[PDB]
DNA sequence: TTGACTCTCTTAA
DNA sequence: GAGAGTCA
DNA sequence: TTGACTCTCTTAA
DNA sequence: GAGAGTCA
């Protein structure tokens, strides 16, 4: 099985090839009525990707590695992650955009978490707007707000007490 | 079914039966270190369920009715908004349960809402810790607080900013 | 060894 | 969070 | 007509 | 949010 070293040096590689990815400045609002400026290193729409690099699905990817005649492959936004615990409370740790923009490989712009951690920072009022998650949010959630709820709770008749 | 008289009638129905489910009381963190109280319908764990319902799912259930000699079925939590529009913006509308209780079926716990929308309920801070939706949370989330984040975002190199 | 595709799977609403 | 079919 | 089961599907992380 | 196969 692959070393320390040799984790270490896919990560390196997969940090210089994405570090080689379009830089593109986004501003964004960080609660509280603040707005604030994320720079994510977006991979290409379309083949090539960068080397390494190969679209396993509309917004997928996977990085590979051949080391000492062995393919190795991971999930394109796991590979910072490599030399972390990759489950915790018996969930599987999943790599968690904080910018909330799948093309973006900043790593600066990731966190390793559960699947319900990741999930929920969708709707987190942000770092400037009560975030209490211990690894803060970058930002304010895509989907923070009063929502759009079609109807409320209500009965015809008088079976019920809330 | 297509009547107006024949829907109110399915809804009365499905009240009266549901009206006489087993009422369990939960006490819940509403945000801001306060308790509320909550009376759940709960459907039972086993056949037989009540008049018009069955099980087509560990947690999933579907209320039937015969009306003009043709059998209509429907999800078990949706009946008390057969009269709502079906989508918003075009996503579908879904039956969300603000008391986090699949097995209730209190419509005064129900809310007719997005999957995102239904989602984000589940981290809300709640009605005394800051809940923002404008049909308002009963409950914190079940999954409101810090996260168990494993490792935050980082970078071997120099080749990233925020 | 490498790229560019292909397929199906997980989770919990 | 859903829809639909098989039996009795 | 009603009940008690079976199966697969949707969504967006 | 994932893993793995095929072909050149
Ligand atoms: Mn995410
Ligand atoms: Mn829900
Ligand atoms: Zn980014
Ligand atoms: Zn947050
Ligand atoms: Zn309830
Ligand atoms: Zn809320």
């Amino acid at each position: 099985a692959l070393t320390n070293a040799q984790i270490l040096a896919v990560i390196d590689s997969w940090e210089e090839t994405v570090g080689q990815f379009p830089v593109i400045t986004h501003h964004v609002p960080l609660g509280g009525g603040l707005q604030g400026t994320l720079h994510c290193y977006e991979i290409p729409l379309a083949a090539p990707y960068g080397v390494g690099f190969a679209k396993n699905g509309p917004t997928r990817w996977q990085y590979k590695r051949t080391i000492n005649q062995v393919v190795h492959r991971w999930g394109s936004h796991t590979v910072p992650f490599l030399l972390e615990p990759d489950n915790i409370n018996g969930k599987t740790c999943t790599a968690s955009h904080l910018c909330h923009n799948t093309r973006c490989h900043n790593p600066l712009h990731l966190c390793w978490e559960s699947l319900d951690d990741n999930k929920g920072r969708n709707w987190c009022p942000g770092p400037n707007g009560g975030c209490v998650h211990a690894v803060v949010c970058l930002r304010q959630g895509p989907l923070y707000g009063p929502g759009a709820t079609v109807a409320g709770p209500q009965q015809r008749g008088s079976h019920f007490v809330v």
